[PDB]
């Protein structure tokens, strides 16, 4: 672990050159097809990438886990639902199978802890049952926090060495965006009730308690915000866990991961915290209508492609920004040149 | 004309209420999936669409014209440039090109009035060679600019019978977003200083002529923004004209047009003055980064989807756009149901 972080690389400026100065030469005006522009370039840094900004096979990780929190009444869809959810995802019925299908993506589901039997088709990496509540006491031990995000890294580099060169990362769980909404606050030095939102449409009267439990954990596990792997297993969940895994194994990798919603800036701020070159592998997709969204995006110093008022998670958000991907890589290779044109401009 | 104007059909509230139904119903908590509903929904009330959000063929109109304002030292391409561009749209090596081939879609290069000779491959509505120069009297007169209004209108809905069902919008001329510049200030009632930008990398130091020469445009032409059609004839341009008509005419036809970049904007503000039953087909792409964009989008009462400081035109947001709309149709129909998982949500 402390190796694989040693070893993520850095990006490859001479490629960026390059691609800064292909793109220039475009048949258009400089600079005028903006974020587009400024996405391939990152995408030419990309070690993985081999110097161009490219996409093959796309893939989409979607961590499936419980937890314990649920038990305060901080959600109101059933606890089964993770488990019902996870299933569908292997008959390509919700939304994030829709989404991946239309751009041509594959699904990868994994179970990091759910709590019900395992379910066939879904990738086995369950740590337990569900994590601990986090109101009361930590999610799960450093020591589970350290190998679960292990042990998702090399299975998300592995995918590597099968042609996928694009990511996606996701989740399941009911009573998720309250942990997450607790290690943004901490991260983020910002207060409970300015990161809390309604979750999966979480009644306006249960705010409140929300905000009590975000704040009890935070309490009572005393959460080290300069140390991301601290504050994932104390008030994460396996989910966030996983997720910040998928990052650190693209990064390591070489290759880019597309963000997805609220739930995903959590586990964007730990892998930053716990390792900072991981940065530049990210990549923005939807700005999450969680009202905690705004605050976690401005600590990534990230601004999204997509205003969709979007707040399902799954990684559909990821899923729809994949073309936006493949456009730059489009501009890139098959526009033609100005000086071909002989077209001069000042 | 006024026929054509007059049957616009309005929106089957219908097909919306069972569409919004039946969105409702989707494996996801409800709303969660936000704009890609209401996206689902609105084209569901379109006449073309036979009841239901469905997207069949694809097609981007890109309206070409010069200006005679461009003589007055508001743009800093040369005006060769646009016929050259016009070709190359025939060779599939520009912006809009490359992205409507990756989002499947047909280019339709129409010429409006360039100033040059007539291009093969081009399909010819030349008016006349460039537009007058709007600083010292109208861009045509009204005759002119009703005729192709009813001519691209007709060529619009003729392609619906193609088998097209979405359309995008988009233009090529040298010197175009200053005449988009005036009818937004015109339209909207805001000082010209507000809504001129740098095109396409007009100099800051030129800027003021260029503010200088709205404003006389507007003084001695004195159109009437009550009449959308006074205006587009006194300081538009054919290819603003067009990008009209096209809208008209898949209203007409009862079909969606995506919108382009602020020079789009300006003739979604027409269009909208022109017929109000426009306004229902619209569907916004990108939010350009021409200063006078959020004006402009302010009165269409539009927030776009994508925010990618993009600024080339050609209708290359339009094509952007697209997989997005092609989303919110597979979720529609793909998308399996709470009902049938036993899942049940407050
Ligand atoms: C049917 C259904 C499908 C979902 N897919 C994602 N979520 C989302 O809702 C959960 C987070 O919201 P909260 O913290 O309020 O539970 C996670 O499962 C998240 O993926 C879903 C939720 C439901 C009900
Ligand atoms: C090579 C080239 C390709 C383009 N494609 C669209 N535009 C854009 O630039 C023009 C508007 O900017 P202004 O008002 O400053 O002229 C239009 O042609 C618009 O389509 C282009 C411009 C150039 C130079
Ligand atoms: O932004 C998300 O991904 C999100 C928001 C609320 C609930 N589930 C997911
Ligand atoms: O927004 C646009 O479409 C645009 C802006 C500047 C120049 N050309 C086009």
């Amino acid at each position: 672990l402390h190796a694989l972080l040693r070893d993520i690389p850095a990006p490859d400026a001479e490629a960026m050159a390059r691609t800064q100065q292909h793109i220039d030469g475009l048949l258009k005006p400089p600079g005028s097809l903006g974020r587009l522009e400024t996405l391939a370039v990152q995408l030419a840094g990309m070690p993985g990438l081999n110097g161009t900004p490219q996409v093959g096979e796309k893939a989409v990780l979607v961590m499936c886990a419980d937890h314990g929190v649920w038990d305060e009444g901080v959600a109101v869809s059933p606890k089964i639902v993770t488990a019902i959810q996870a299933a569908n995802m292997t008959r390509g019925t919700t939304g994030v199978c829709v989404l991946a299908a239309q751009a041509g993506a594959k699904v990868h589901v994994i179970d990091v802890g759910i709590d019900a039997e395992p379910i066939p088709g879904v990738v086995n990496m369950r740590v337990a049952r569900g994590c601990g509540n986090i109101a009361v006491g930590p999610a799960m031990s450093r020591l589970q926090a350290e190998a679960l995000l292990l042990e998702v890294s090399r299975y998300a580099c592995d995918l590597a060495q099968r042609g996928v060169t694009l990511f996606g990362v996701g989740e399941l769980g009911m009573a998720n965006t309250t942990p997450a909404a607790a290690m943004v606050s901490v991260f983020t030095g910002s207060d409970a009730k300015e990161v809390v939102g309604i979750g999966a449409n979480l009644p306006p009267s249960r705010i409140d308690n929300k905000v009590d439990v975000v704040r009890r954990a935070i309490a009572i596990n005393q959460p080290n915000p300069r140390d991301g792997i601290d504050v994932l297993s104390k008030v994460g969940g396996f989910d966030l866990v996983g997720m910040t895994g998928v990052m650190l194994g693209a990064a390591r990798c070489g290759l880019p991961v597309l963000l997805d919603g609220f739930l995903s800036y959590s586990a964007a701020l730990a892998a930053c915290q716990i390792a900072p070159a991981v940065r530049p592998y990210l990549i923005p997709s939807h700005f999450s209508a969680e009202k905690g969204a705004r605050i976690a995006l401005a600590h990534l110093s990230m601004e999204p492609y997509l205003h969709m008022a979007m707040r399902l998670g799954e990684g559909s958000g990821a899923a729809l920004a994949m073309p936006i991907v493949e456009a730059a890589c489009a501009m890139f290779h098959n526009m033609g040149e100005l000086a071909a044109s002989n077209i001069v401009l000042p």
